[PDB]
């Protein structure tokens, strides 16, 4: 991706991967390689994303804050 | 959360997410972004939660222990 | 443990929990806090360990060995 | 293997262990201990390799890319 290190990768229930960057973006790959989305958190996104039942993608980035991110990319909640 | 650098989040059977903390504390949050609890360590956790079949929460410390919490974020015990 | 960081813990399917330590050990824990066994490598222990379909645990170590330990806690092989 | 520090195993589903290096090489491990291939990156794998459900193996380099192995160690493709 962007990030020298990258996060570990977590694959969601339909394929996509999910890795953090410390560009500070989390990257949504689909499993042909070409970018479904990314998501631009404040900080460096070092830890590996984690994927709730419903598909939600949760990850902490270094801006303090775990987020909650749709599969669609968008925003649901961040943690403060 | 509170740190900087955030953990691996963990998913619970029931969807509560539990990340760790730079600042001493694991949190519980619930699938809206309230938080749940927060379970006061001695240190940093820097590592990702493990849970087992009964919901039981692992998480080391910095402190130099492994804990197990309860679902109900009281501490059932400490290894050292 | 001993280990002032601790790696991420493993749960294995009778629920044992595994985790590796700055002190070189890796620590299997029964579920009630009381130590099942200690194994040692010939380093730290920073990576968190996985856990194969037959129970085996697997573990990097900084002695620069991928450890192969069986549930009983003895040595299996080490890949150099 | 090689890195002093090793990523975290993923095991496959076929029980095949993937653990990256930091010599550069993403390994996979029969589970007899005996070498079934190791994959050469442009830099340290510090990152833990995540499978799909086709096993396909994911995991990022410090070369800035997400790489997707096939099981038989070939290059699927590399995310930039």
């Amino acid at each position: 991706t962007g990030g020298s290190v990258h996060s570990s990768p977590a694959i969601g229930q339909d394929g996509t991967i999910y890795v953090g960057s410390n560009d500070h973006y989390l990257y949504a790959i689909n499993p042909n390689g070409k970018l479904k989305w990314k998501f631009e958190t404040g900080g460096s996104v070092h830890s590996s994303p984690a994927i709730g039942q419903d598909g939600t993608i949760y990850v902490g980035s270094n801006d303090h804050y775990l987020y909650a991110i749709n599969p669609n990319g968008k925003l649901k909640w961040k943690f403060e």
